[PDB]
DNA sequence: GCCG
DNA sequence: CAGTAC
DNA sequence: CGGCAGTACTG
């Protein structure tokens, strides 16, 4: 990234817009920042900037200001509420609408939230683990967590496949959470193994809090045994074997990579989700499409006309 | 905010 | 449903 | 002008 002296400035504005609820302007800013990071050739002109995809006239003027004047004046008018809104919306379960409500009510600190705010169960758990959830763990610990869940699961059925996805699967040195995807090549055993698996993990003391409990998805909190351990975010999902590939893609991310693949699919009349890649999905402005066989991620790429990207090149 |  | 998360 | 990904728990 030869343009850090621009992305540094633009990330602040993107975050201000994001915490203040201007989701689409924040998205545009983020895509332009990805463009900047991906150029590998320091932009040294307004025409070179205005010519990069994801970067238009507004962003070109911002960048030219940063280039010549070494500073962007918009940054001097970020609302004073932004640091408080960021503090509040880093609580798991609270987003921009709750952060802004809390701000309007006069709250300015987590002590205010603790003593005065009305919290959901999820928010009370997120506040209780605030510092822990802001940390990333070494991928070695992620391995230990994956293996804990895989041992718990493979006791019910040694044929179950358990794969840790997310940044872990993209090969990052640290991970903000662990996301375990479970399936069985038999196609008809992933029923009941989910509830009993969670009962097992809870009996061992491994699971400490539940955030979301659905028929297919679990999101919660775990902690490995012993000293020097923190609480970590853990997701577990169980899927039929026929969806395994599409799950692996989706839950491996990144989020920008997925959103790009899904935009592309949408262009070619297809629809891509965590369940299936469908074709001739009818839309406008009920679209029961046809599911396409995707036994491997490579098949998803191929059906979309793309070369296969390994998980490590999927940052955006 | 960007792009069709 | 709106809000939130993935 | 208008989409910007698509799906699933909570309350
Ligand atoms: C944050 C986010 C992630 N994802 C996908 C890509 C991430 O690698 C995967 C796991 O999410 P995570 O990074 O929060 O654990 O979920 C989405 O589909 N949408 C989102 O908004
Ligand atoms: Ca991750
Ligand atoms: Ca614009
Ligand atoms: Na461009
Ligand atoms: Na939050
Ligand atoms: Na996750």
């Amino acid at each position: 990234n030869h343009n850090l002296h621009i992305t540094e400035k633009l990330e602040v504005l993107a975050k201000a817009y994001s915490v203040q609820g201007d989701k689409w302007r924040a998205l545009g800013y983020a895509k332009a920042i990805n463009a900047l990071k991906s150029f590998h050739k320091p932009v040294t002109s307004y025409q070179e900037a205005c010519s990069i995809p994801g970067i238009g006239k507004r962003m070109a003027e911002k960048i030219i200001e940063i280039l010549e004047s070494g500073h962007l004046r918009k940054l001097d008018h970020i609302s004073e509420s932004v640091p408080v809104l960021e503090l509040f919306s880093n609580i798991w379960g609270a987003g921009t609408k709750t952060a802004q409500m809390w701000y309007q009510q006069g709250f300015r600190s987590l002590e205010d939230i603790r003593s005065q705010a009305s919290l959901t169960t999820q928010q009370a758990i997120g506040l209780k683990h605030y510092s822990d959830f802001l940390e990333r763990m070494p991928r070695e610990e992620a391995t230990e967590i994956e293996q804990t869940v895989q041992k718990a699961a493979q006791a019910f059925n040694s044929g179950l496949l358990c794969v840790a996805c997310g940044s872990y699967r993209r090969g990052k040195a640290t991970c903000g959470d662990v996301d375990v995807l479970i399936t069985h090549p038999d196609g008809r055993s992933h029923r009941g193994i989910f509830s009993r698996l969670l009962d097992s993990l809870r009996q061992e003391g491994f699971l400490t809090d539940d955030l979301v409990k659905g028929e297919t998805k679990y999101l919660g909190v775990c902690r490995l045994p012993g000293p020097g351990r923190r609480h970590r975010r853990l997701d577990i999902k169980v899927v039929p074997y026929s969806e395994f590939a599409c799950a692996l893609l989706y839950f491996t991310g990144s989020a920008h990579f997925n959103r790009s693949m899904r935009a592309l699919a949408k262009t070619k009349g297809m629809s891509l989700s965590e369940h299936a890649l469908s074709t001739a999905v009818v839309r406008n402005t009920v679209g029961p499409g046809r599911v396409l066989p995707t036994p491997t991620e490579k098949d998803v790429f191929r059906l979309l006309g793309l070369p296969y990207r390994e998980p490590a090149e999927r940052d955006w």
